[PDB]
């Protein structure tokens, strides 16, 4: 899959996105790639934001399907007219489909203002496909149009300075990661939906009953920035977190990502913030493992602040009420395979992940771990 790699581009909290084309002759489009959805959505009209847009009255394989979708967001929304078109990744495997294509004609605070992307890939199931699940999500006509394998996997490479990464569609480059993939089961086809069994603070347990840590769902998510907590389990971990960096201060408005905080240029004082260990139910029964990230990972570097000459960071795990959300925090400290024909998603340690001499993102088991089923939350 040499053919794939490095084929990731974006800016730092800006996404990730893959070249790809739709139509007859091809239009390519940069599209994010967003695990935390299923729709693929690109613009198709003159948004002053946009470096471009798909032009249906050029392709002459276009299908116009004759309904619409309004498609809001916690904040944000688009709307959309669906239809059907060829698409095809370059850097991807060599074959191109038919697949759905929501052509965005109004949309708010969904285009980011300096973006280099103008659309998205929704790589999650049909569950939560909008406007229902009869709307086949683009990998689902991928694998049945082709013989390219059911699963994707994706290296997101962090650190407005240019990221980049690899998503290896229908396979897996071992040369991505260092040591072994461990997987932990797609609780539920919907969402990436994981189970979180016990979490760690510099090895130190937050102890709570692991319910909460999955309240009301655990997900993977390319398509966020931070590691989102439940609203219970950010407090336990904040205070752990301020506890082990107690040797410095820091107004409280910055752990709740209300101000950044900076420091005079290369004197992060990285050693005094913990690692964090996130347990994972394991493909065995009582059996788990545990990712661990560092704060290169979840203390993010803000570049554009004009009003600053240090460098400033701004703190990216965050209280949540959707449960817990393993954004490109956790992700890009490893290597993720969406082993979507085993319903199961695999963590190894990523070869491009940011860390020091003293210490490094870590993939580890197996563990004992009793009880897990309980952790799940059902209504
Ligand atoms: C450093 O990492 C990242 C990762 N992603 C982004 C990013 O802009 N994502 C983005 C933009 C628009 C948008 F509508 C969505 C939706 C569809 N997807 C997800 N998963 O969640 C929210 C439901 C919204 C996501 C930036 N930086």
């Amino acid at each position: 899959f040499v053919e794939m790699v490095d084929n990731l581009r974006g800016k730092s909290g800006q996404g990730y996105y893959v070249e790809m084309t739709v139509g007859s002759p091809p239009q390519t489009l940069n599209i994010l790639v967003d695990t935390g959805s299923s729709n693929f959505a690109v613009g198709a009209a003159p948004h002053p934001f946009l470096h471009r847009y798909y032009q249906r009255q050029l392709s002459s394989t276009y299908r116009d399907l004759r309904k619409g979708v309004y498609v809001p967001y916690t904040q944000g929304k688009w709307e959309g007219e669906l239809g059907t078109d060829l698409v095809s990744i370059p850097h991807g495997p060599n074959v191109t489909v038919r697949a759905n294509i929501a052509a965005i004609t109004e949309s708010d605070k969904f285009f980011i203002n300096g973006s280099n992307w103008e659309g998205i890939l929704g790589l999650a199931y049909a569950e939560i496909a909008r406007p229902d699940d009869s709307l086949e999500p683009f990998f689902d006509s991928l694998v049945k149009q082709t013989h390219v394998p059911n699963l994707f996997s994706l290296q997101l490479c962090g650190a407005l300075a240019s990221v980049g990464g690899s998503m290896i569609i229908g396979g897996i480059d071992h040369s991505l990661y260092t040591g072994s993939l461990w997987y932990t089961p797609i609780r539920r086809e919907w969402y990436y939906e994981v189970i979180i069994v016990r979490v760690e603070i510099n090895g130190q347990d937050l102890k709570m009953d692991c319910k909460e840590y999955n309240y009301d769902k655990s997900i993977v998510d390319s398509g966020t920035t931070n590691l989102r907590l439940p609203k219970k389990v950010f407090e336990a971990a904040v205070k752990s977190i301020k506890a082990a960096s107690s040797t410095e201060k820091f107004p409280d408005g910055f752990w709740l990502g209300e101000q950044l905080v900076c420091w005079q240029a290369g004197t992060t004082p990285w050693n005094i913030f913990p690692v964090i260990s996130l347990y994972l139910m394991g493909e065995v029964t009582n059996q788990s493992f545990r990712i661990t990230i560092l704060p290169q990972q979840y203390l993010r570097p803000v570049e554009d602040v004009a009003t600053s000459q240090d460098d400033c960071y701004k703190f990216a795990i965050s209280q949540s009420s959707t449960g817990t959300v393993m954004g490109a925090v956790i992700m890009e400290g490893f290597y993720v395979v969406f082993d979507r024909a085993r319903k199961r998603i695999g963590f190894a340690v990523s070869a491009c992940h940011v860390h020091d001499e003293f210490r490094t993102a870590a993939v580890e088991g197996p563990f004992v771990t009793l009880d897990m089923e309980d952790c799940g939350y059902n209504i």
